[PDB]
């Protein structure tokens, strides 16, 4: 099976909670990876949760975060959703600091970026074989989404940031078969600042909402076809997205200027001019998280949205968030289910522990009732070590 | 291969012991949950224990049982039939308080309800994949079985309540097929409460044995067809069957009111006029455990028995109970096979943990020769935290 | 695939060594199951080490060795060969304090006797499922082999026992088809005991060299077909098999009294008129473990044997030991492979813990070259608890 | 599916990062095994990291690495390549102290050398089934790889040395068919010294590079076809492979004397007349890592080369490190895709802890861009135990 990736994404009313992994509770005392980024990515089969370790466990001198971001210990792995990510249940997928997986219906596709900030090297997998590397081509931290790329009829689509995080930078649509890339193309995007995209298909192209760093507080976008013709801009709604974020006022179609410095990883999904926005509940802080429905909102500047559900209460820490999708080879459904996952940061620089970890939280999108609340992480920090 | 669901009880003389997990002293020093209603249930090739967690281990300070048992972190999982419940041998189902599961032949239905008390929300998945969501009627406290669901034919059937757990509420049965209510019918139950159904399959048909928590101590029931053509009652005989209960006496086919108030989630097995109820050897505490077969007690309200297996000594810890059953898809057999589970509380209130927790043993019904014994939990208390 | 079982045993010459499981070592500092009898047993298609847990873990209170041999919290479980015995690598198999299992080639047969002394009940399953129960006709520990079972053209045979440990008992030989006993026989066995037996298929037909725990130093056989016609006899060499055992000097076809009370698990090969005899190398304690060919051993009483091959130092403590075999469907052999196990004992009553377990280490059959060593458990005790 | 094993190395540029397991970080609060050369080989559909332990945990009594190397305890195990060895994801594969092991397409070839120093035998086992014995024919440490054997058209090949470390000693070829020697030849081979051979299959013949224990600072090698017609001879670059060794200079086709003697297990792969040397970084201590290509250096004695790609800086450990190859059926290649492993040794000698062990990293020859880097251990020494 090649998944299609022709189907228009399924009409919803709300999420439904789809998996919790209590990763950091259960850490106090099983043997569990400090991790990030808990992104969710799909098979025609089932589905897994993909994450970079410093390759250290919780409660261990070792989880010391003191240790850069981008160190040669990092590594992408991935353990079945909902469950704790420990040596024990995960699988090894890719030397990495920076990371993205999709399945196309045949195979899992990962790309794992390491090396020096200078010269950092993707190395892309195909069923865990090497298939293809992609060297930083502006020698200032080759980047990628940190969540799943997109697959559409055997073709899977990611984005790739070199450059400056803040100020202007250089992007990268790839297009990668079985693993090879064999296309790619620049964003012709001055003013523009793309991050961390958070990418799903949909009707047979990709649409791409990623973090502006530089100077925008609203998401900037960008879509294309298998061709890799692509357009750009950024979510109008004056529900702003990013965070930090000014309040809730007139959006702009391009990047928002006002706290536009700084972000978190996020997504949206588009609906027609429509917009689903999950967000921090907070502007300033990363704390808390709500999906917000605004049915002009991709489209038209005004801060009016008709539905509002909570996730997390803004008195517990929420972090990253990403799309995933479930396509019709695995659901039997008739269209492309909407999924988001929510990575709950615990630790520095918010709390006193030597180490910052996250656990996670899944949503799927469905037309039937669905209810909101409070699924924060629930650990009592600090713990031991 | 749907199971089929056509075939009556098999004859049985006695209980047979199927499995014990010990889970409680293996997690005096490995890494397993604290747990609650540890539930089997079985497909065409396999059985399961499905659990609650609080996603806090033992000997952990996450083990704290302030929390509310209706808590944003707790989940189902399962695990092998006879395993401790651990991060490393455990599957994640679903985000739940309350819960149930069964096989249809073809995949996996868990039914799992989080969100607030006002509103709660249970998500369907089929093979892991969400396919339904029902929202409470009442506000109240949705509800479910906490032991497996039935299926017969295709169509998997349950019991939810809403409302109060002391007064009146609201029953329905439930209809799902491949994950998706196709059916549902409200109780016409004036003076009957029901929670905590125990259901089992036969001769094309279902019966639950329940727990009526507001002014019964024999236990409540409900049969029905697939169709949703119900019928209701309490058990007559005078061998009680809830916990707490009378000494046992003259019964009645309504809810005997003497010690009514309160129960312990059970099960007992229809043949003919007669009845196998398991319960607990105590009238006053969750101790003990027992089966016993009063040959006219599905009817008749006398206190007279022909035959009394016990399962647990009086002088140990007992807990929940239910019912699940091996279908001939997966015995060979041409009959229906009966068989229970029993959970063994340990800790809160009765003992000086921080927690509580559950572990687990097993009985199927057999008609060859048996013995009574006690299987009892076994752990040491407290444990070092 | 039923296993044939018509091949004769494979031509030897000595033993090679098949697996270490290190299991003591590793448990350490590991999650550890305290175990007894880590028997060896193969399908077609692998072999799995069975064992019995009290459910505790080394390093934990639970290990204390004061809770009776025979009590409720004793499981019967299975782990791949050669892997220390965990709550997460170990598959839960029958509750049981002594036990037997094999595979026919279509499915696993277990064994698992629990219930009190007056009356125990062996479970039998196949392929996991109930299928026969067996319950004590002498009303005095029902007991059973504590390794494999043999099969034979798709049923499977093995020995129990019931009645004194230091006086006659009853000796009943069973034949068990897809889990169900279908035959059986009482042994005409006056002034023979019975225990413990190791039973391997051979030509068509089955041999059990068992324990005589009440008046012979030498070891009783039984050997039968498949309608059950037995015969039985004693090791007639006088290379003594038991222990505790006198110096070997003179034997006897029957039961050599000198140090014939008390006794260990153990087993030998026939092979024509000879005997490959497995034994402990001290004659008073469970210390050391040497192979020995008796060219005439089978039928002759002379102390003479032409090969001894160690297995492990008189000055390292052995244990039980037991035949497991390979059968061509597994090999893709022409013959049955013997093989065989030793269980490596540390902890009470010789050494100063609170715990009794075994690690284990087995041998294959060759017709190749073999070297004699010392391959003995290697745990420094005590442990912390 | 045999694996061919005909096709030629694939033409490359660099080395990708394939693998980091992080093992002694981990190790540091799970449960992980102390392990020495962990080895990665493939079939046509996985790759796995053998490794030998001693049966001891990391931060446990047991660790304690004054046990000889050549102990009883020693076994050889596997696991997915990528994750922290430990018991709970960790197959057993022999008892053994010096080990190989590579598929041929159909199964696992493993053979593991154990017993006493003066008669050990490798026991080879074909899909876990003992096969075949090899005794020691000098009665001086028999000794194998420590890395894959190497697989072409149905037969494996390795290499076994017999006799002193600092000495002339005996070296054989063996032929393997299904686990069992069909073919060995004795290699005449005065004035050399062959250990710890890194083998791989190219253009349906061997290619090994191993170590010279005796007096050469240069690696030996020896290639030959199925039918065991060999050639042997020295790498003639003065850029020498061996550690410890001279600076270096003008090299040999025979044995370099100076800084001849001792050595570290390492590999190189020739192409034409031209080969990739990895090693160490030090010329004195098992520090750093680095391939570098010598375009002329199989056949030409001069210091010159022309790539240098850093693995591990020379301010961090290194150790053993070996080839393995993806064969076609793997990767869908039509070259045969050449890799290594390197060993990164923490602990005794160099470091003030009880035990040594490793953790492993690994790269894949790619004709496309790569980058240098360090990606050492990580671990902070001493850990608490
Ligand atoms: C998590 O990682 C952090 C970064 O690695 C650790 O913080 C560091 O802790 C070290 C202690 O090793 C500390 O080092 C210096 O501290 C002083 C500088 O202000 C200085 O007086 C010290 O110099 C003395 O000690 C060293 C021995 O290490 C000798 O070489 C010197 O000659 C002298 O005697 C020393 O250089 C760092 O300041 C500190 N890093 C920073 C910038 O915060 C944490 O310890 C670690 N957390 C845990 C809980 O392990
Ligand atoms: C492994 O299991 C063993 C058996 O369970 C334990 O040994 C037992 O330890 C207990 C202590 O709980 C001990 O109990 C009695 O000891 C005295 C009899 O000689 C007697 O003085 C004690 O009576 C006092 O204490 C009890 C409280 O438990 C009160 O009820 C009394 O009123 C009085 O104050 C007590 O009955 C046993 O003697 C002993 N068993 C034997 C026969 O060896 C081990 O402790 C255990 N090992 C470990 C390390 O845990
Ligand atoms: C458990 O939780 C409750 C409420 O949070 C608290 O009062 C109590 O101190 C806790 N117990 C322990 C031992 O931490
Ligand atoms: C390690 O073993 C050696 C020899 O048995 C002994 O001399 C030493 O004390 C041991 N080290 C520790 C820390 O136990
Ligand atoms: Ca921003
Ligand atoms: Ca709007
Ligand atoms: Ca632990
Ligand atoms: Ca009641
Ligand atoms: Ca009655
Ligand atoms: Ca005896
Ligand atoms: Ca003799
Ligand atoms: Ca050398
Ligand atoms: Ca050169």
């Amino acid at each position: 099976v090649i998944l299609t990736g022709n189907s228009s994404l399924c009409p919803i009313s709300g999420w439904a909670i789809y998996s919790k992994d209590n990763g950091i509770r259960i850490g106090s005392k099983g043997d569990v990876f400090v991790i990030r980024e808990p992104f969710i990515s799909c098979s025609h089969l089932e589905c897994r949760t993909f994450f970079l370790t410093q390759g250290a466990l919780l409660n261990d001198k070792h989880s010391n975060g003191t240790v850069k971001d981008r160190s040669p210990y990092r590594t992408l792995m991935s353990c079945p959703v909902g469950e704790a990510p420990s040596p024990y249940n995960s699988r090894f997928e890719s030397v990495a600091w920076s990371a993205s997986a999709c399945h196309d219906g045949m195979g899992w596709l990962t790309i794992g970026i390491s090396g020096p900030d200078n010269g950092a090297v993707a190395v892309l997998k195909y069923n865990g074989i090497i298939t293809d590397t992609i060297k930083s081509w502006r020698n200032n931290i080759l980047r990628t989404q940190e969540s799943e790329c997109a697959c559409v009829n055997g073709s899977c689509f990611t984005i790739m940031t070199d450059g400056p995080s803040n100020g202007q930078a250089s992007y990268k649509i790839l297009k990668i078969e079985k693993g090879k890339v064999t296309k790619s193309i620049e964003l012709n995007a001055p003013n523009y600042h793309y991050e961390e995209c958070s990418c799903y298909p949909d009707t047979g192209k990709v649409m791409c909402v990623c973090r502006d760093n530089w100077h925008g507080s609203n998401r900037p976008w960008v879509s294309f076809d298998q061709n890799l013709d692509y357009q750009i801009g950024y979510i109008c709604s004056g529900v702003f997205g990013d965070n930090p974020r000014p309040n809730d006022g007139t959006g702009s179609c391009g990047p928002v200027s006002s706290n536009g410095a700084n972000g978190i990883k996020g997504f949206s999904f588009r609906y027609d001019n429509g917009v689903w926005i999950g967000r921090t509940k907070s502007t300033s802080s990363r704390s808390g998280f709500e999906m917000i429905w605004d049915p002009n909102g991709w489209t038209e500047t005004d801060s009016s949205f008709s539905v509002r559900q909570d996730i997390v209460a803004i008195t517990d820490w929420s972090g990253y968030s990403g799309s995933f999708v479930q396509h019709p080879e695995l659901t039997g459904l008739d269209c492309m289910r909407p999924c988001f996952w929510v990575e709950l940061i615990r630790g520095q620089p918010k709390e006193n522990t030597i180490w910052t970890s996250g656990s996670s939280i899944s949503f799927c999108g469905v037309n039937s009732d669905t209810v909101g609340w409070s699924w924060p992480d629930g650990a009592e920090l600090p713990f031991s070590i």
